[PDB]
DNA sequence: GTCAGCGCATGG
DNA sequence: CCATGCGCTGACA
């Protein structure tokens, strides 16, 4: 309820629970100090563990008695759940599965197979223990050992009774009840079912006590949600925008549920428009400017529209969702929603949820979902878990307070059944020995501190530069658009003009102000944080208030006309104030930007914050209410708002220097009078369009407030004046007003202020000078609230009560004052290096020792001797309580460059800093395991690993001191263990807080024609003159401290020397190998087989009989060749298919004497590679090495021969390739792996999710577990990519054109009729829902014919944009068929009109036939046999009424005509005209009728779309005709602004409908989502739909003869260029190849079109001028590579490859003229869309060399 | 095989 | 009659 104290901390929940039950104090002694033994299963979140732990702490604080518990083991099945449990809640044993627990041994998560420990006190299973194979396993285990208590839980609707009879087998009692989490302290509504089962009326007693321990919720859910600014929420919001940029719009059909949405929007009598998201068919959705729009774009049309329906259903009441925090779970249907019965609650967050937090405008992130389960998220470790995975983990989790209640009542009622160890003396001796050895070890743990500078002392010092300048910097540093979030910047800010509010261009379109760009030269928020922290004092104290001074103030306010105080209120308020201020120090916590920086100071009972408003900033003081103070107490009411405000002296330089002010609880109510003036406007409900009583009501546009002279004198700031409202500016209920002009004082607004959790009536109109959006736990300045029963209205004037309370009274007596505090850093880098020694892995070495004095009075218990800070569980909350000293410390930039020993051991494993990962086997399919012994040793030496950072705190004799300890040796040893003369390093970086990097290649240019020069970098690199180390390897083993802002690496690098390289343009390699010779000596080359023939020809042509050639090909050439025939021959060839042939592996197995049968292959192969080389060292090409190796098509290899190419050995190693797969780090590592360098190690986080899942069919289960357990950070990945880039600059060379090129882009507007036909086809394919035909074959041909008829509109090809490209290239309704041929323009359009008419008719008869079949069904049911509803009859009743229709009323009339052709009048006739047979059970027949009804509805919608498209086409043709018949339709406009008026401005026609109206008067209708005559059509209009008449053109603007405009312009181009130059034309569509061949034939020039005679046609081309060919042996005589529009493909990469290949056909070589490349483009057309999108994407994502452009 | 449509059931 | 359940199955790749 609310009468309870408000409780929001889990530990306090448990303290208030244990207080209820005083019978665990008696439990501890039957236990007699023995450790409890708890063994849970299948709970992924360990709420048994957490609840029992907090019970231990609560009981210790309540009664001084200590409870223990030895968590015996736990079971979890999926990998990420196992990783989470073993990373947060470390158990002894974590088993993979649950069935094996019957056995004596079972596998563990690491694979060790350690036995099942057996007897336990208590078992808590849930969330998978009823499946039943798993339940059989759990019963088997509970039969094997005897637990005296078992507690289960699962989803409620399940067979719990069946569970009872099953537990009857093992002779166990049983009892089950359902438990409501909303009733155990938590504001979240959920129901689950528990049972208790014990060996042989006890479970009855258990049920009674658990029913007893009930305590309702009393804190709104919003106290559990993290803020919307928070860094974790903002990274979760940037994930969405990043994914959207990395990633067309496939439309799921949802008709059966759209039926329910329509029934709801009609039955609830709410309007049919969509306010929050304005989604659209084949159109994006633009939510408000604060609403996570990249999450609104991803979700489906059903979810989005269901948000729409929920928002309207709430706006009926008066609540305005978007200002009242509530949660909606929109996964379920639309009729079965009670999204939050009480708005302060939260619905059951089911595992497959889609939640929407009403306020922040986005989903409950996974972490907040975990919080509402009771788990604390302050210290939670989460390592790359997806959102869906987190929602599963949280939803199936079980609620800590509920488990605690059930489990403590269980453990009390079943007290007597647990036996006792009963040796408390030995228990005390053991635990005390443990504590003593722990303390000795922790005192020893840090070493060093002898080399430490100990130099500075500082605290409470400032800089006090200039407060005016600081305020100017704040105004430009603060947050601007909601998408910033405490960092980053968003360019193109827009600032409103009245009520200056800001948003970027991207966001911030939707509630339109009068925007205009802002002149705010941005400044980096980190820099302002530096100055602000350097100006604040870090500890302050309020001083100078006594009871007598407070009394003096109260009588001063009484002396003036400021409202007096009731004496009891004065007593409570003054006592709380004085006790809070009295000797309590303020310390700095955090400063946060929310469009105005707030600096927050917290003391132990009062809390005070600095706000840097752009005008009159101040400090405000609010006092925390007492801990146990009921929610409806007058004291808690009084201590809500701040009581003390300290304005700041602007001209002065110091920050804490102003006068104080106090507010006494006056509570004065005066009367105002609100009037009406101005015109009338549509109310908010009517702007949402609700058709209840809220339809066409109105709202006044100017109020005026008058107040008496005495009241205005009493008020601090005057309140009269006339407030116009600002309907386009958005606030509470779109009710923001602005005061007409005192000039210095800030502008104040009269609007509505709703409380975040109250009812719909407690929201009262306010006055304020502050209108921003604010968090939970912050309150706005308020001048005077108004009565809550006043809203905007149409009435004239009322006298409503204005209640101004708490007049601000100024006191002089108060004042705010500030306050060997030394900190130590290591002076010298490399002093550490000298100080450190090997085998000193044990002891960290100090980095900082600070000492700042404290007091022993009321100081924390996080101080103590020393103490483990236990950072992995409490460091995040520790280094928050040390801001007041850490914020002063200089960042210690001295140690920022690596330095350490060298010539370290070339191979080592510490096996305490980095134990050896186990070894992998195979079964035979392939299934891999882990060694029992090796895996057990791995688990042991992994659980016992050293601490990378140590932080400890000490307080001995009221002086505070803490030391920071870092291990160097441990990072170094991890660095070495990563690697396969190794000189180590280490460095530390202070203060560290993105698109995939492009990978460029260094050209072979400006080096000692190109055939000669590119050899220079070849030979000298082959020799490697000098070059002791050509490449220096690396590894980095780095751990970081989150809060303080440090990340310390450790680098182990192996220098290596290697020869070779990679070149990307066979003609120079062969020109090289002859010299290098001037197995023993033999050079190998591997070619796929397509291209092996060219090398013997080329070597014969270049070198004449210089040597021997041993070219081979295919399998049966190894057996002929012997050693002395193969040898002493300079050039050898090979074919990559041979390494794929099984003969090669047969021979290799035989010669290697291995028992192999083609990752698995790459394992067994290298076993044989070790074997062969020993037999060859005694006295298949991979049994022997070479001097050189050259590969030609590295990209082509298919991992099966690629393995062999890696394995083969040689003295030198080269590559030839057209281009390598250098775009990605995995491929870069593959190239380097061939070259022989361990460039990096694979950590399975760097590849995208596609490639990760490509590999993750290989990984062992334990390896998936480890990959989720241990993750490495973004900076690590970036460093490794930088390393790969340096590798590229070293070794890979690339040869590129320049033979100049110049590109001429010819652009033109399409002539009128041709543009008109393109327009119609595009908007038709938009009106219908098909972007592409579907390839699946439907179950029923009665659906097949229908879907074919729908697909008819795509007569050309598959995707819609493809048909659009064909329309651009040449106008014709259908290319494929030659039945009708477009002789000219204005005739193809006639073909369109006829075909559209035919299709529309065919639609009508399909509708009639379906109606007849349905009527036959209805007759069958009626003949063969109250309350229940039969949807077809209501469909008929709805249809036969013309007045209630959505969609064009013309289509509605046509529907009436079709029904009356079927003869039904008002809904009643048994037979159908031309009746068919209606196919045994009556229920199945009813269901058939139902499905038929849905089919009719779908057909109706399709009819509506068809008639609208037809309307649009006839109208646009009318306009383009240009006659008086044309201008008549202009004269008939639903606007009323006719053209035949003295002003003749502009007209425009929509596209969704067809109507036409005043353009200026069209924009309003568009921006409110209403068609110009919405009584006529229900259009779903958006501002992109408007089309101005001047864009279309008029008939006969641009002449067209018999051909498409693009074809004509191509003809003109070829005629224009000179006659000697030859042409090459690229097409994309073969249909278009035919049409353009026709066009060029109709021209004057000849042409040549290009299976095996294609090369002959190329020979012919060497004749005719132009050879046109499809886009996607070298001809270069032609030098004009004309294009026809842009390529489109499914990927930017592939677009780049095809376009550069198409160019490289003609730009290749042998040009004595400058190659032109053209692109014909049509303005405002999808060719422009595709081309510009591809250019803009391609420039950033690849940065290739931009082709120069000129006019021609 | 991954995933969003699509639907009455059930104690208290 | 309220208030709260929380997944199986038939498209699509
Ligand atoms: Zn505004
Ligand atoms: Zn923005
Ligand atoms: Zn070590
Ligand atoms: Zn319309
Ligand atoms: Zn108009």
């Amino acid at each position: 309820s609310d009468d309870l104290p408000p409780i929001s901390d889990i530990e306090a929940m448990f303290d208030h629970l244990v207080s209820r039950i005083p019978d665990i104090v008696e439990l501890v002694r039957q236990l007699n100090g023995r450790k409890l033994r708890v063994a849970t299963m299948c709970s992924g979140t360990e709420s048994p563990l957490l609840a029992l732990n907090m019970i231990a702490k609560a009981i210790k604080a309540q009664h001084g008695l200590t409870l223990a518990f030895e968590h015996v083991f736990s079971c979890e099945i999926e990998p990420f759940k196992q990783a989470y449990i073993e990373r947060n809640f470390t158990p002894p044993i974590l088993f993979r599965d649950v069935t094996e627990l019957g056995k004596k041994r079972a596998h563990t998560a690491y694979g060790s197979m350690v036995d099942v420990p057996g007897d336990v006190d208590i078992l808590i299973a849930g969330t998978s223990c009823v499946d039943g194979r798993t339940f059989r396993g759990m019963l088997q285990w509970v039969k094997k050992h005897q637990p005296p208590i078992v507690i289960l839980e699962n989803v409620c609707n399940a067979p719990w009774d069946k569970v009872v009879e099953y537990f009857g087998q093992i002779d166990y009692d049983a009892q089950y009840t359902r438990l409501d989490t909303k009733e155990f302290y938590i504001p979240h509504t959920r129901t689950r079912v528990y049972l208790f089962a014990t060996p042989s009326d006890l479970p009855e007693k258990w049920a009674q006590t658990v029913k007893d321990l009930r305590r309702p919720w009393s804190s709104p859910f919003e106290a559990f949600l993290l803020h919307t600014d928070d860094p974790n929420i903002h990274r979760a919001r940037l994930e969405l925008a990043s994914a959207r940029a990395q990633t067309s719009r496939k439309t799921t059909d949802w008709n059966r549920c759209e039926s329910r949405h329509q029934r709801a929007r009609q039955d609830e009598a709410l309007g049919l428009l969509r306010p929050l998201t304005s989604w659209q068919e084949a159109g994006v959705c633009k939510g408000l400017d604060w609403t996570w729009n990249d999450w609104l774009l991803a979700q489906t049309e059903r979810v989005v529209d269901l948000l729409e329906i929920s928002t309207l259903r709430m706006a009926k009441d008066g609540i305005d969702s978007g200002f009242k925090a509530c949660i909606w779970n929109v996964s379920q249907n639309v009729d079965r929603q009670t999204g939050s019965s009480k708005t302060a609650l939260a619905p059951c967050l089911t595992p497959n949820m889609i939640p929407w937090v009403t306020i922040r405008g986005g989903p409950v992130t996974g972490r907040e979902a975990l919080a509402l389960q009771g788990i604390p998220v302050r210290e939670l470790l989460l390592t790359s878990e997806n959102e869906d995975q987190l929602a599963d983990l949280a939803g199936n989790a079980m609620t800590t307070t509920v488990v605690g209640s059930a489990m403590i009542a269980a453990l009390k009622v079943a007290c007597h059944k647990i036996t006792e160890g009963a040796n408390p003396e030995k228990e005390a001796a053991l635990i005390l020995e443990k504590e003593a050895v722990d303390d000795e070890q922790v005192a020893n743990r840090i070493i060093g501190e002898d080399y430490l500078e100990h130099h500075d002392l500082d605290l409470a010092k400032v800089t006090k530069s200039n407060l005016s300048e600081i305020l100017d910097l704040a105004c430009r540093s603060s947050r601007h658009c909601q998408c910033e979030g405490q960092s980053g910047t968003a360019p193109n800010i827009l600032e409103c003009q009245e009520c200056s509010y800001r948003a970027c261009k991207s966001c911030g379109g939707r509630p339109e102000h009068v925007y205009a760009p802002c002149a705010n030269q941005r400044v980096e928020p980190a820099e302002f944080e530096k100055r602000f922290k350097g100006l604040l004092p870090m500890r302050v104290r309020i001083a100078g208030l006594t009871d007598q001074c407070l009394n003096a103030v109260r009588k001063a306010a009484e002396k003036s006309n400021k409202g007096s105080v009731n004496d009891n209120d004065w007593q409570l308020w003054s006592t709380a104030l004085l006790e809070g201020i009295h000797d309590a120090e303020f310390r700095f916590r955090y400063l946060k930007r929310q469009s105005t920086w707030t600096a927050v100071y917290e003391a132990r009972r009062a809390m005070l914050s600095l706000v840097l408003r752009n005008q009159i900033p101040e400090w405000r003081l609010t006092i925390k209410a007492p801990a146990s103070e009921p929610n409806n107490s007058q004291l808690r009411a009084l201590l809500l708002h701040p009581v003390a405000r300290l304005q700041i002296d602007i001209a002065g330089q110091d920050v804490l220097c102003g006068p104080w002010e106090l507010c006494i609880p006056s509570m004065k109510t005066i009367d105002i009078e609100i009037t009406g003036k101005g015109e009338l406007l549509p109310s908010w409900q009517a702007s949402l369009g609700l058709q209840g009583p809220f339809a066409n009501t109105t709202r006044w546009s100017e109020v005026e407030i008058s107040l008496q002279a005495e009241d205005e004198n009493t008020l601090d700031r005057k309140l009269s004046g006339t407030y116009q409202l600002l309907p386009r500016c958005g606030q509470a209920m779109s009710s923001l007003h602005k005061k007409r002009p005192d000039d210095g004082l800030p502008q104040l607004y009269f609007f509505l202020d709703p409380t975040r959790c109250g009812e719909s009536r407690e929201d009262r109109y306010v006055f304020s000078t502050s209108t921003e959006r604010l968090d939970y736990g912050t309150e706005r300045p308020v001048i005077a609230r108004l009565d809550s029963h006043w809203r905007e209205g149409n009435e004239k004037q009322r006298k409503v009560k204005l209640d101004v309370s708490g007049a601000w009274v100024k006191c002089p007596e108060a004042h705010l004052t500030a306050i060997r505090a030394t900190f130590a850093i290591p002076s010298s880098a490399s002093a550490i290096s000298a100080s450190l020694t090997t085998e000193g892995c044990s002891h960290a070495m100090a980095l900082l020792s600070c000492r700042v004095p404290l007091d022993p009075t009321h100081s924390e218990s996080m101080w103590r001797a020393w103490a483990e800070i236990d950072l992995s569980h409490q460091g995040n909350t520790t280094f928050a309580n040390l801001a007041w000293i850490t914020e002063r410390l200089p960042p210690l930039d001295g140690l920022k460059n690596w330095a350490h020993i060298a010539d370290d051991v070339s191979e080592h494993v510490c096996e305490r800093c980095a134990p050896r990962p186990p070894k992998i086997h195979w079964i035979k399919t392939i299934i891999a395991f882990e060694d029992k012994l090796e895996a057990g040793q791995y688990e042991h030496a992994l659980k016992h690993r050293p601490s990378p950072f140590v932080v400890q705190l000490r307080l001995d004799q009221d002086i505070g001191s803490f030391r920071i300890g870092l291990n160097i040796v441990s990072l170094a040893h991890r660095a070495l263990s990563r690697l396969p003369k190794i000189s180590l390093s280490w460095r530390l970086t202070p203060g560290h807080v993105q698109p995939r990097r492009v990978f460029i290649l260094p050209s072979n240019k400006q080096d000692p024609k190109e055939q000669l020069r590119s050899l220079w970098w070849m030979l000298e690199q082959e020799k490697a003159t000098g070059k002791t180390h050509t490449f220096v390897e690396e590894e980095i083993s780095e751990s970081l401290l989150p809060a303080v802002g440090w990340r310390a690496e450790g680098k182990a690098e192996r220098p290596v020397m290697v020869r070779g390289g990679v070149i990307a343009d066979t003609v120079i390699s062969i020109a090289l190998v002859a010299q290098t010779l001037s197995d023993l000596k033999a050079t190998l080359i591997v070619v796929p087989g397509h291209l092996s023939k060219q090398w013997p020809n080329e070597i014969a042509r270049f070198t004449g009989s210089m040597f021997k050639v041993i070219v081979i090909q295919g399998m049966k050439d190894l057996q002929e060749k012997t050693i002395a025939e193969l040898g002493k021959a300079d050039i050898i060839v090979m074919a990559s298919e041979i390494f794929e042939s099984d003969v090669y592996w047969s021979r290799l197995e035989y010669l290697s004497a291995q028992p192999l049968h083609d990752r698995f292959f790459c394992d067994r192969l290298d076993a044989a590679m070790e074997s062969l080389v020993s037999q060859t060292k005694i006295l298949v090409l991979h049994m022997f090495r070479f001097r050189r190796v050259i590969a030609d098509e590295f990209t082509y290899l298919q991992k099966k021969s690629l393995a062999a190419v890696l394995r083969l050995s040689s003295s030198y190693r080269w590559i030839l390739s057209g281009t390598p797969p250098v775009s990605d780090f995995a491929a870069i590592r593959s190239i380097a792996t061939f070259m022989g360098i361990h460039l990096g190690v694979e950590d399975d986080g760097e590849g995208d999710v596609q490639y990760q899942k490509a590999r993750a069919k290989d990984q062992t289960q334990a390896e998936k577990f480890h990959a989720f357990r241990e993750v490495h950070s973004r900076a690590w990945h970036n460093r490794r990519d930088e390393l790969a880039q340096e590798f590229l600059n070293v070794f890979v060379r690339q040869n590129i054109a320049e033979i100049p090129t110049v590109e001429h882009i010819h652009t033109f507007k399409l002539p009128a009729s041709e543009g008109a036909v393109y327009l119609e086809l595009e908007h038709h394919l938009q009106a219908l829902e098909m972007q592409a035909r579907k390839e699946t074959k439907f179950k029923n041909v009665s659906q097949g014919d229908r879907n074919a008829r729908l697909e008819e509109a795509l007569s050309d090809s598959k995707t819609a944009e493809e048909a659009l490209l064909k329309r651009c290239c040449h106008f014709t309704l259908d290319l494929s068929d030659k039945t009708q041929d477009a002789k000219s323009a204005q005739e193809a359009c006639d073909h369109i009109t006829s075909a559209r008419a035919r299709q529309l008719l065919a639609c009508q008869e399909d509708l009639s036939r379906s109606v007849n079949q349905a009527i036959a069904l209805h007759g069958w049911i009626k003949k063969k046999g109250d309350d229940e509803r039969q949807p077809f009859a209501e469909w008929i009743a709805f249809s036969s009424n013309i007045s209630k229709h959505q969609g064009d009323i013309e289509a509605a009339r046509i529907l009436l005509k079709v029904i009356e052709k079927c003869g039904v009048k008002d809904g009643n006739i048994p037979p159908s005209p031309s009746d068919k047979q209606s196919p045994a059970k009556m229920d199945d027949v009813k269901w058939q009728l139902r499905e038929q009804t849905h089919l009719l509805r779908k057909l109706v919608k399709e009819l509506v779309a068809r008639v609208r498209s037809l309307r649009f086409f006839e109208v646009v043709r009318k306009i383009q005709k240009g006659k008086s018949d044309a201008q008549i339709v202009l004269e008939s406009s639903e606007c009323g602004h006719k053209p035949s008026t003295n002003p003749d401005i502009e007209m425009a026609i929509l596209s969704c409908c067809g109507h036409v109206a005043c353009h200026k008067c069209m924009r309003k209708a568009a921006a409110s989502q209403r068609c110009v005559k919405s009584g006529e059509c229900q259009a779903a209009v958006r501002p992109t739909n408007i089309v101005k008449v001047s864009s279309l053109g008029v008939e006969g603007e641009l002449s067209s003869g018999r051909y498409g405009a693009k074809l004509e312009h191509l003809v003109n181009l070829i005629h224009s260029i000179p006659k000697n130059e030859r042409v090459l034309v690229f097409l994309q569509w073969e249909d278009l190849a035919g049409k353009v061949s026709e066009a060029l034939s109709a021209g004057r020039i000849p042409h040549v079109t290009l299976a095996k005679s294609r090369a002959n046609t190329l020979d012919r081309f060497q004749s005719a001028r132009v050879l046109l060919l499809k886009m996607n042996s070298n001809l270069t005589t032609a030098n004009h590579a004309v294009f026809l529009g842009p390529l489109f493909t499914n990927s930017l990469f592939n677009y780049r490859a095809v376009e550069t290949q198409a160019i490289g056909r003609v730009r290749r070589y042998g040009q004595q003229k400058k190659v032109h490349i053209h692109r014909l483009l049509a303005l405002d057309t999808i060719d422009m869309t595709i081309f510009n999108a591809r250019r803009t994407e391609l420039k950033e994502k690849t940065d290739w060399e931009e082709i120069p452009q000129e006019e021609y």
